[PDB]
């Protein structure tokens, strides 16, 4: 059929009410990524939070189908920028490639965090909007979950 | 002071030859070496090639003043004889530069090859880079051509 591929890129900004310590930690801890991230239940989650690392969020809909994403850092800057690829299957069928930077930065009171993500959407998978709707709700529960460990 | 600039720039070649052996030009390591490892008056010093999803690829090379050019990439998605996905980082000694997302689309054309060549890439902390990737990937694109056409078989 449709082997193809598109393009796209989009970046998220948000000033988080946290000290840049903390919301580095709810990136880096395996229960609090888990939480805020994959549960929203995986069968499987792991991170292993280094250069070269992988992380794991495996989970079925509620029509069986695995969603399995996979990621492997490249980059990390303790408190400062994390940079990882992924890509992401359904059942058997890989159907996008992303790279990923997550920037964090001071401000005089909270933590200012830029997400930007470069991404591949593969033979005609349907994205139309949603991998950054989708992120931009991730990140609220990103901030609710800071907030509710205040 | 760290920082980063993102961009994707996209390169599309007419190649003169059929799409099985210019996909066995990206997937073979002695081939592979020839035309993205060997140049020039630098110092070769580490190519490796394992071609499968997960795989990794490493041309480390030294420039004439003994800086390390790192290259290291990791295979996400091949399409035999249509596509290649990965995703490569590099790194000046241990200062890393750059990553990116290559997508290598390959399609059959009345005659040849179309390739288009797509890189998704961060700058980090402040590596200038002013379109140079671009331009040396375009050079290193016509590498490719080059080996290709000396591999030709004759009438």
């Amino acid at each position: 059929t449709t082997r193809s591929a598109e393009h796209t890129t989009f970046v998220i900004e948000r000033r988080l009410t946290a000290p840049v310590a903390r919301v580095f930690r709810a990136w880096s801890t395996p229960e609090s990524k888990r939480q805020w991230f994959a549960c929203h239940v995986p069968l499987e989650y792991a991170l292993d939070f280094r250069p070269g690392g992988t992380e794991r969020n495996y989970t079925a809909d509620t029509d069986g189908l695995l969603h399995a994403y996979d990621a492997r850092y490249i980059d990390i800057v303790p408190d400062t920028r994390i940079i990882y690829a992924y890509e992401m299957k359904l059942g058997q069928t890989r159907i996008s490639a992303s790279l990923v930077t997550v920037a964090f930065d001071v401000e005089p009171s909270g933590t200012r965090m830029v997400f930007t993500e470069q991404v591949v959407f593969l033979d005609g998978y349907g994205d139309n909007g949603a991998r950054l709707q989708g992120t931009e709700i991730g990140l609220d529960n990103l901030e609710l979950f800071l907030v509710r460990e205040t």
